[PDB]
C-alpha cells in the first residue's frame, strides 16, 4: 500500500524528537499504514550502528513473536540499545556483551538461572516494609517542602532504595551508589553531557567485587550471598560477573522506575477521574498502566542471525528489528481505547518489560511495587498535587525520560 505519511528520513530513534515530544501521532501512522517499516538511516547517523537502518516493529503481537524467537533475534549481536552518540566507538557498544541483557544463550541462560535467586518472591517481599516506610517519608518530605520538582523530590528516591536495599549496600555508601547509577544514562542530554558512564562503571565494578569478597566471608540476608555461594554444580556468579550485575541492576533499576512515577502522575494529573478513583480505591493495576502509559524503555533491539519471515516482511541475516515498545503499548488490535488511561485496565498485557521469553524483566514486580507504594504516600500526603509547568523531556533515542517537573504539593 502506500508509504506512511511520515516526514523525509524521519528515524524514530532520533533523540531530537524525544526531547520535545512522543511521536505517538507517528507510530500510530506506521501501525496503520506499515506495521513492519525499514527505518533508514543515513551514513553516520545510526547512532552507533553503520548498517543503513532497522526495522521498525510497531504491533505488540509482533514485539511478542521478536522477544519469544531469542533463538533467532539475538541481543549479543548488537546490543539491545538501539541508541547511542553518533559517534560511540564499536568497542564501546561490545562491553556491553558482559551484562546478561546482551547475552544469547547458553551464557546467558546460566546467569539467568544464579540471579533468579536474587530476585525470588520472598527476596524482593522482604523489601516491602522498609521501601513503603520509606516511600511515606518520601512523600511528607515533599509535601512539607511546599513546591519542587517531583522528579527529583519524589520519583527519583525509592527506586534506588530498591536497588540499595535489595544488594544490602550500607546506608553511608548509598550516595555514592546513587550517583555512580545516576553518571550511566542520558549522556545525549546537554544536561548531563559531562557524565563519563564507562569511569562509573569501572567505579561501580570495582565497589561491586569488593562487596562480593566482604559478603563471601560474612554472609547478610540480601541477595549477594545466594548470588555467589556455589550450588551443587558448583555454579554461581564470580566476582566479576557479580560486578556486571551490579552495573546492569544500578542501571536497569533507576531511571525506568523513575520515569514511570514521574509519568504516572503527569497521566494522573491530566484525566482527575483516574485520580479520584486512584485515591478512593488504590488500585494496584495502576501500576501497570501506569507502565503501559509511561513505556520507559521506548524500544530495544534485536539483530536476526538468520532470515525470518515476520508477519509477511523478509528479515534478512545480519539486520537489525528495533521493538517500539511505546507502539506496542497502544497497539489498537489488544487493547481496548489504548489511548483512554485506565488504572482498572484488566488483563493489561503490556509490552513496557518487554515480550515475554529469555530476557524479561527480571525487575518486573519490583518496579510495580514500587510504583504501588509511592503513589499510596502520594495520595496519603499530597493528594492535592497540582502542576505548575510543563515536563522537561529527556534528550534519548531510547528512554523515555522526564528531567524536571514542577508542581505544586498543596495545590493551592
Ligand atoms: C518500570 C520499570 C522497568 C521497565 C520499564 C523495565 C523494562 C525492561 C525491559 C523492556 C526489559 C526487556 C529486555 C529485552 O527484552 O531485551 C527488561 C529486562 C531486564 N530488567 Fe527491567 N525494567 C524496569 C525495572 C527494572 C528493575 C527495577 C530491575 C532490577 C532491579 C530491572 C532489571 C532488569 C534486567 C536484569 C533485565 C534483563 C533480564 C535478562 O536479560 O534476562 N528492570 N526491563
Ligand atoms: C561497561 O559495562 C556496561 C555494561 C552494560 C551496560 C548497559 N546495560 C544496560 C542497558 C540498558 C538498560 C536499560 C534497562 C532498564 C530497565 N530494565 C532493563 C533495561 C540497563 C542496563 C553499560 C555498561
Ligand atoms: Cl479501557
Amino acid at each position: 500500500g502506500p508509504s506512511p505519511n511520515l516526514p523525509p528520513g524521519f528515524d524514530f530513534t532520533d533523540p531530537a524528537i524525544y526531547a520535545e515530544r512522543l511521536p505517538v501521532a507517528e507510530f500510530a501512522e506506521l501501525r496503520s499504514a506499515a506495521p513492519i517499516w525499514w527505518n533508514g538511516q543515513d551514513p553516520g547517523k545510526g547512532g552507533g550502528f553503520h548498517d543503513g537502518g532497522f526495522w521498525a516493529i510497531t504491533k505488540l503481537n509482533d514485539v511478542k513473536e521478536i522477544s519469544r524467537h531469542s533463538d533467532v533475534f539475538s541481543s549479543y549481536e548488537n546490543g539491545v540499545i538501539p541508541r547511542f552518540k553518533n559517534d560511540i566507538a564499536r568497542e564501546d557498544i561490545e562491553v556491553q556483551r558482559f551484562v546478561m541483557l546482551n547475552m544469547d544463550a547458553p551464557h546467558h541462560t546460566r546467569l539467568r538461572k544464579i540471579i533468579s535467586r536474587g530476585f525470588t518472591p520472598r527476596a524482593v517481599g522482604r523489601l516491602h516494609d522498609e521501601l513503603q516506610e520509606r516511600a511515606q517519608k518520601i512523600a511528607a518530605e515533599a509535601a512539607a517542602a511546599g513546591s519542587g520538582d517531583f522528579v527529583e523530590q519524589v520519583s527519583c528516591e525509592l527506586p534506588l532504595q530498591a536497588i540499595a536495599g535489595l544488594l544490602g549496600v550500607p546506608q553511608e555508601d548509598r550516595g555514592k551508589l546513587f550517583h555512580w547509577s545516576n553518571e550511566m544514562t542520558g549522556n545525549e542530554d546537554p544536561e548531563y553531557a559531562h557524565i563519563d558512564p564507562k569511569a562509573s562503571s569501572a567505579e561501580l565494578i570495582g565497589y561491586a567485587m569488593k562487596m562480593a569478597e566482604e559478603k563471601a566471608k560474612n554472609p547478610a540476608d540480601d541477595i549477594v550471598t545466594q548470588l555467589i555461594q556455589a550450588d551443587i554444580d558448583g555454579e554461581k556468579l564470580s566476582d566479576d560477573e557479580f560486578g556486571f550485575f551490579v552495573v546492569m541492576l544500578a542501571v536497569a533499576g533507576n531511571e525506568t522506575t523513575r520515569n514511570s512515577i514521574t509519568q504516572g502522575m503527569m497521566a494522573f494529573a491530566e484525566h482527575p477521574d483516574q485520580w479520584e478513583l486512584y485515591k478512593k480505591v488504590r488500585p494496584e493495576t495502576a501500576a501497570d498502566e501506569i507502565v503501559r502509559w509511561a513505556t520507559p524503555v521506548t524500544a530495544f533491539q534485536r539483530t536476526a542471525l538468520r532470515d525470518y519471515e515476520l508477519s509477511g516482511v523478509q528479515i534478512k541475516k545480519g539486520q537489525r528489528v528495533v521493538m517500539f515498545y511505546r507502539s506496542a503499548n497502544f497497539d489498537e488490535e489488544v487493547f481496548q481505547d489504548p489511548f483512554t488511561f485506565n488504572i482498572l485496565r484488566n488483563p493489561n498485557p503490556h509490552v513496557g518489560f518487554g515480550g515475554t521469553g529469555a530476557h524479561y524483566c527480571i525487575g518486573a514486580n519490583l518496579a510495580r511495587m514500587t510504583i504501588n507504594l509511592i503513589f499510596n504516600a502520594v495520595a496519603d500526603h499530597m493528594p492535592d498535587l497540582k502542576p505548575i509547568s510543563a515536563p522537561e523531556r529527556l534528550r534519548s533515542g531510547w528512554l523515555n525520560g522526564i528531567k524536571h517537573w514542577q508542581v505544586d504539593y498543596t495545590g493551592r
